[PDB]
């Protein structure tokens, strides 16, 4: 036996699985209980921590992927099925995995925790494109991921209830981080210094830890990559919390909350799931069924009021998007859109695109869209109105709210980088009309391109050990900078600096889209308020 | 005595007067009477036609200016000056002024009338920088130019009464291009091509008979410079109308609409004109107390309205505008402005000229203002902002009222021709800053500068006999473009395209500031609405 590969955390006894990577092996704890199994009543319910255990669990292999829905656009087409489940689905799915140096570190080492993203509505930690073993040979940081529920069984509220209080997939990714308190020593890593970063929701997810008093003790840096908290698909008020819960009951055939939950806690995981993109209000693009609310207990206000009223000194943070953020969403939804041809799309196509992707606003502010994003010089043409839509999907829904997280955390204390990702893979299976989509930058962040079964140039796999350093450096330091060596200025309000990341040295740019999120961020609410 | 200098029309016999140029002699008859004087109690009342007259009227001086406030911003100045009246002020003002080739031409000319500019309160058509005799010399037509009333006494309205009922001023020119149809061919003019040309007010003026049936069969063409009836100063409705009217019987002590008219009839004019600016509404640049109503009579309906639904075949339109519309207007009333600094405004300052240039709209559409017209990338920027509320001014009172007629007389039959004026006068006196100002381009067009006593460069003579031989072409045929010879485009809404005018030879261009007018013709409106 090796003893590399045995450790003890609070609950019992691990064993691990020594990992191959192209450089060097890696422990893996794969699969670590930390919850009790959400399951029959504990359905809806917050997590409870894991009962201790005799003997040894077997962590070897990624565990059950969380209930989820699983995208049929284009079955079989690479770039949909890599963001699928790639395990059984179950409701007994609350585990985390630790990737940590072999032999095991001997110094407290700094460590890194992801959150996947997926809409609040999928994902999981086992997908290859979040392989924690490159980045941990690499830069020699412990990783930890967790799965957190999804969907209904995440996030679906009666507010107010003791059945189902919602944020309840927030709450397993705040156990997992007390987990990693408390636990992380063990595997070499450093409680006092620790990181979250995700993606997408997961940014989302990120931020929120950031605004909830209770789970700002668990970390000291973050990093959001393509997601805020602030973004318009990422909360929901507690009353439309409580219209679409009710709705998707009444289409299940369930019915005083505690009646209703004790129906919903009887039908098949499968029922729920098959009924979740039909309690959505509006035909819409990057809108989710079941997501965060602000009840006044995870989250006392709206991301943007405590983004807005925050004192962030002592955080350093890491933001940043893709160059093309909506593209992506088009072909899920948007009038003349697919991935097999090249949605040249007319006028009266964008003007109705434009509705799917800004849902729930008035006529009023669509047209205030219309007039930003046309071209009055060509107003008809194809490829622009494309790239158009592109563009008020991903200013909406990412960019925007991406920039105003960055100018307030850096106003009000805490140091901010920036980044727009630029390169887009040799690999990619999408159209080449999408540019750089949404979730791109990721397998560069992991160091896929250095696993040999995959087919990425050697200059891919160089940016991708560059920007492993970035990340491990700021995880260190709070600086993504080389400590003794192309500098990356940090962003503030004011000069509004990032850098774009792609194959060329970094290059200092300045206005994250600063024209056009002037609209979103400080005209478009006052318009909705009168 | 000279033969050529006799003239005998309806109302009687003219004695005119021999005018040099630096390419041989003028005929000039000035001063001749063409409506009863409006004084006493023929004051705001409509025109009526002069009486004829026994013996030869003096048709060698220009007559009396009717009473108008006068400019003493900057006393002294040759830049406020030149604008100033340059003869007594009199309500006995409706005299209209015939320039011909000398001899009189023996078969019919095609005449250009002229009507000036001054926001409906002030003007003459004595101004040495309207002088008709270079455009007459060199290129063979006959001008005519005519005095009209302004302020209160052209265009207080107490609508629905019989003693002040709005419009005169707009009357008396009516009437004179009326005397133009019976008596031009006199002097050699041919009453079956007339073109109207005006400049700021004159041009709204030339739009507004162009959308008034009993004005319509009056002329064949159009000219507007600078101006355009559907411009957000140049009418008002009943209510404010009877609103300003009221209020200034109150400031000179008057109490019934044919008691209140009474009084007025009895104050001295020099009384009316000193709270002439007291009864606006707001602080404020470029609004006028005195304009033209809309009451159903001389505009059925709001002058945009009868332009969108107008027919418009048969109608050639020469229109443009000058390069830097606003900049004039800011030294009259916004924060931090002068002729005799740099006027590097500070943003507050930019924000208060906001509201001064955008006056009577609500808060949330002046804030829509300042999101198009701040760079966001440089929001502190005193010379950005400084440029910045000039394009504001400029946008809002011209450029887009202009080009809004524009696309709509082409959309409905018109053949539109347009430019932009973009020389800057080697003789000008206000700031470099302010580049072309407003109203800087008419001295051009009527050939001041081959006047030998004044200061202009040789080649800016060649522009001033191109910038001749465009409009009398246009006036002969309804296209500027030399007959059998660079080519100027007609604008349609589709292509938008206009030429520069300059010393450099024609150079088309595409949308006059197509971005920004939509803003204020397309999104602005709907925001007022709701
Ligand atoms: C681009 O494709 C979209 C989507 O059409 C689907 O994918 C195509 C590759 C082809 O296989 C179609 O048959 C598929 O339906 C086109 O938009 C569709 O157009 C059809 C008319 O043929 C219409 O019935 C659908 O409702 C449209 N779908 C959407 C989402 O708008 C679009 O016209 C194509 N653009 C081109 C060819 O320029
Ligand atoms: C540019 O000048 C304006 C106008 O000030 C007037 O003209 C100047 C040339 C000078 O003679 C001033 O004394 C005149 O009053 C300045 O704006 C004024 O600033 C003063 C403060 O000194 C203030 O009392 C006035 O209210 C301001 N007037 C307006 C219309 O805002 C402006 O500051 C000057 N810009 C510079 C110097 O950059
Ligand atoms: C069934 O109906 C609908 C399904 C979807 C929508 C709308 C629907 O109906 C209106 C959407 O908007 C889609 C949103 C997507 F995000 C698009 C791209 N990701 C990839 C990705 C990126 C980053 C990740 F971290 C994880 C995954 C997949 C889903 C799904
Ligand atoms: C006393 O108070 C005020 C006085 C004025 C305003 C506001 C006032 O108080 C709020 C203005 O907006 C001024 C507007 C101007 F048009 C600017 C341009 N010049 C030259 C010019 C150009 C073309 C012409 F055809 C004829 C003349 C005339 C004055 C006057």
């Amino acid at each position: 036996e090796d003893a590399e590969l045995l450790v003890t955390v609070r609950g019992g006894r691990l064993r691990g699985i020594r990992l191959k990577t192209p450089g060097g092996p890696v422990s893996a704890f794969l699969g670590i209980p930390f919850a009790e199994p959400p399951m029959g009543p504990r359905r809806f319910l917050p997590p409870e921590p894991k009962q201790p255990w005799s003997g040894v669990v077997d962590a070897t292999t990624f565990q059950s992927v969380c209930y989820q829905y699983v995208d049929t656009l284009y079955p079989g087409f690479e770039g949909t099925e890599m963001w699928n489940p790639n395990r059984e689905l179950s409701e007994d799915c609350l585990y985390l995995n630790v990737w940590t140096p072999y032999p095991r570190p001997t110094s407290p080492t700094p460590v890194l925790v992801w959150i996947y993203g997926g809409g609040f509505y999928s994902g999981a930690s086992s997908l290859d494109v979040y392989d924690g073993r490159f980045l941990v040979q690499a830069e020699r940081t412990v990783l930890v991921s967790m799965n957190y529920r999804v969907g209904a069984f995440g996030f679906l509220a009666l507010p107010g209830s003791r059945e189902a209080p919602g944020n309840v997939g927030l709450l397993d990714q705040r156990l997992a981080l007390q987990w990693v308190q408390e636990n992380v020593a063990a595997f070499g890593g450093d409680p006092t210094s620790v990181t979250l970063f995700g993606e997408s929701a997961g940014a989302a997810s990120v931020g929120m830890h950031l605004l909830s008093p209770p789970s700002r003790g668990l970390f000291h840096r973050a990093v959001l990559q393509s997601g805020a908290p602030n973004g318009p698909w990422a909360t929901v008020g507690m009353g439309e919390a409580r219209r679409r819960a009710t709705q998707l009951a009444h289409l299940v055939g369930c019915p005083n909350d505690t009646e209703l939950v004790a129906c919903l806690r009887t039908r098949p995981a499968q029922v729920l799931v098959n009924h979740e993109w039909h309690v959505l209000p509006q035909e819409s693009v990057f809108r989710f069924s079941f997501v965060p609310v602000v009840d006044g207990d995870f989250l006392s206000d709206t991301p943007e009021a405590l983004i807005n009223a925050g004192d962030f000194h002592g955080l350093q943070v890491l933001v940043g998007v893709v160059k093309d953020e909506g593209s992506y969403f088009l072909v899920y939804g948007a009038p003349g859109f697919s991935k097999d041809n090249e949605s040249l799309i007319s006028r009266a196509e964008f003007l109705a695109g434009v509705r799917v992707g800004v849902p729930q606003v008035s006529d009023l502010a669509a047209e205030a869209v219309v007039l930003h994003y046309t071209d009055w010089l060509h107003p008809e043409d194809p490829a622009r109105l494309r790239e158009a839509l592109s563009d008020v999907v991903g200013d909406h829904n990412v960019v925007c709210p991406v920039a105003q997280l960055a100018g307030r955390l850096a106003a009000q204390g805490a140091r901010v980088y920036a980044y727009v990702f630029e390169h887009r893979a040799s690999t990619l299976s999408w159209p080449l009309w999408m540019g750089v989509p949404h979730g791109y930058e990721i397998e560069f962040i992991f160091g896929i391109p250095l696993d040999p079964s995959r087919n990425y140039t050697a200059e891919e796999k160089i940016f991708a050990q560059r920007l492993m350093r970035y990340w491990a450096n700021f995880a260190r330091t709070g600086d993504p900078n080389e400590p003794r060596d192309p500098q990356w200025p940090p962003y503030t309000a004011g000069a509004q600096q990032y850098v774009s990341l792609d194959l060329r040295p970094l290059e200092v740019r300045r206005g994250l889209r600063a024209q056009a999120c002037a609209f979103w961020n400080r005209f478009l609410p006052k318009l909705l308020s009168a």
